[PDB]
């Protein structure tokens, strides 16, 4: 009866296991490269909510490239980088981590 707060939680179900705190994610900021399940898993949890990838795992670069393109400091290399970063892997949840890592580990 009237939630008021309206707890959404981007990873309400992903928290059951993929509850990667601000530890390994922060490491992504630096060129250290850290392998972790909750990390890659948590990412997909945001991708599905962000409105990029579908419940089936179909990558949508047309929407990703446009996002990084429109309003940016140097929008032009993202589109090409999207192809190399959005490489279709054996699973959809995998490619997710590539989005929040590849673009972050891009040489200037």
């Amino acid at each position: 009866e009237t939630p008021r707060e309206k707890l959404k939680q981007h990873s309400d179900a992903c928290k059951a296991e993929s509850g990667v705190s601000e530890e390994s994610l922060n490491k992504v900021r630096n060129r250290e490269e850290v392998d972790d399940p909750k990390l890659k898993e948590h990412a997909f949890c945001i991708l599905k909510r962000a409105g990029f990838i579908d419940a089936s795992g179909e990558f949508q670069l047309d929407h990703i490239k446009t996002k990084f393109k429109e309003n940016s400091e140097h929008p032009e290399k993202v589109d090409d980088l999207v192809a190399k970063c959005a490489v279709k892997k054996d699973t959809p949840q995998h490619s997710s981590a590539d989005f929040f890592k590849c673009v972050h580990d891009n040489r200037s």
